[PDB]
């Protein structure tokens, strides 16, 4: 996967956008771009709207201005995107016909989301019990354990959906950079995390549990993760299931300053559904990270579940897709603006297992939808190379 | 122009919940959308969570926060945060975090050309008269409205408006300062607690 990012970052053609025209500059110094053909496309939240091809004729170290046609200006809500791709139509001594040499993207005019009425007409009588809060809307049921403060099980009719309760994950598997030269290096990031006890922090349940409203049921909870008595993180969640079945979860997370920065902020679980493909609208199709999202392209991507995990010999945190405004996997769908990875292996198994060939496919599917995540670094592999946060997620089907 | 919406909620077990949103549009194009949530408990503490989204195509908004004009006119302003002199996100280096108390006159700096001033960032707790606001924000307090500051070209022409003006902002851009002939400087959320 790193090859694609290197290819994108090493392209010979840099692009600048000025209104409608496009400025194309060639880094070649002796040769003319006589074997290139630009392909520009317009997409509104994934669906293409307009496209065209402009052959490239730019002198070495020169500039070429490409005047686009009258681009569409739809009134539909969303973000318009301009994707330009330079393609070599003729096969060279080292390439095939239609070779892609460079591509770049820009954000065009964005129309703020307009209509989105939540709920229809359903005051849900959440079954208040001592051990859990049970909420039922037709064939759909959600269970909220009152002793752990986490979503235990959700129902689509009869079949179960969650093999692991929805919990927050502050940790990611060992990273070569984090490891540095540890096996113990005090400045290693994973060693600092272990010393802070983030991997062994225990969630302590609290309360704030709320009740139903006019057309929905409101759940408000908070937890305290403490390692040997010191509170590392505190997060306050808010769960909102409307009459249409859409579940909105707002989580606000605070972090102690003295502790090292947490690896990730987001939710983790193990779904019972095992689908053959993963569909999302966001940066892709290959995996990406906050510090390595440059090569990632915003578009509606669909990949098989096998492609969702990269075959690194040393297992670690991988398969991450950032900037995902909408996710699709089986019957469920999550919307918003987040980053996620989906795989059949848990982070615990990734940490424990040293070789890829020793990895075993766990039951169901593992999901880690994270609001935020640090970069992976990469300046060097023997030293580090990389307070209050909130994320909003919408769960639908 | 702010266009009102709904989402208005109702009371809970020990409190009353209000949820609203507005749309600010200029000639039909929605510039910003913010969804607020107001929470008054049984102790009188009012918690206001506001989540703000901004259109990408529009230029970055100057500030995100709440504005009003209090009836109370107190002689001093007390806060715990960066100070005691005014500070800005790009010029908070000299600011020192401590419990500062200053008279209301010191809350406004006598720049001859009136503009946005008196800002105190990193204020975890604010005190002014009977009210008090806590959290993590930036604010300025003065007797002159931003409209009067924009309209008035000289300081000596400024007139003290009735009451006191407050602009508690969750976020604010820097002021720049590299040069004076060119610029030198999407989705946000703030939590405030109102008490007395």
């Amino acid at each position: 996967p790193a090859l694609t990012e290197a290819k994108h970052q090493q392209q010979f053609f840099q692009f600048r956008l000025s209104g409608q025209t496009i400025e194309v500059t060639s880094e070649y110094l002796f040769r003319h771009s006589d074997n290139e053909l630009l392909h520009w496309m317009v997409a509104l939240d994934g669906k293409p709207l307009a496209s065209g091809e402009v052959p490239l004729d730019v002198a070495p170290q020169g500039k070429q201005l490409i005047e686009l046609p009258e681009l569409p200006q739809p009134e539909s809500a969303g973000q318009l995107w301009l994707t330009v791709r330079v393609v070599q139509p003729n096969a060279t001594a080292w390439s095939e016909a239609g070779h892609i040499s460079a591509w770049q993207q820009w954000r065009l005019a964005e129309n703020l989301s307009v209509t989105l009425p939540a709920a229809s007409h359903a005051i849900p009588h959440l079954t208040t019990s001592e051990m859990d809060f049970c909420i039922e809307l037709g064939n759909k049921r959600w269970q909220f354990n009152r002793q752990s403060g986490f979503l235990s099980q959700m129902w689509i009719g009869d079949k179960k959906q969650l093999l692991t309760p929805l919990r927050d994950q502050f940790t990611r598997a060992p990273l070569d950079n984090d490891i540095g030269v540890s096996e113990i290096d005090p400045n290693a990031w994973v060693e600092r995390w272990k010393a802070a006890g983030h991997y062994q922090a225990e969630a302590a349940l609290l309360q704030c549990t709320a009740d139903t409203l006019a057309d929905a049921v409101l759940i408000t909870t908070a937890h305290a993760w403490q390692h040997q008595g010191k509170t590392l993180f505190i997060s306050r969640k808010t769960y909102r299931i409307d009459g249409s079945g859409q579940m909105a979860i707002t989580v606000d997370v605070e972090v102690a300053s003295d502790t090292p920065h947490p690896a990730r902020i987001g939710l983790n679980c193990q779904l019972a559904q095992v689908a053959e493909r993963v569909n999302w609208l966001g940066l892709g199709p290959q995996e990406n990270y906050p510090d390595r999202l440059t090569a990632a392209c915003f578009d509606r991507w669909d990949l098989p579940l096998s492609d969702m995990y990269t075959p690194y010999v040393f297992p670690s945190e991988n398969g991450l897709r950032c900037g995902t405004r909408e996710l699709n996997y089986g019957p469920h769908q999550w919307r918003g603006d987040f980053q996620f990875n989906i795989s059949r292996y848990s982070q615990q198994q990734l940490m424990e297992t040293s070789h890829r060939h020793l990895l075993h496919a766990e039951e169901g599917t593992w999901l880690n939808i994270d609001g935020f995540h640090m970069g992976i670094g990469g300046d060097d592999s023997w030293s580090p190379s990389v307070g209050r946060y909130h994320y909003q997620l919408v769960w639908c089907q």
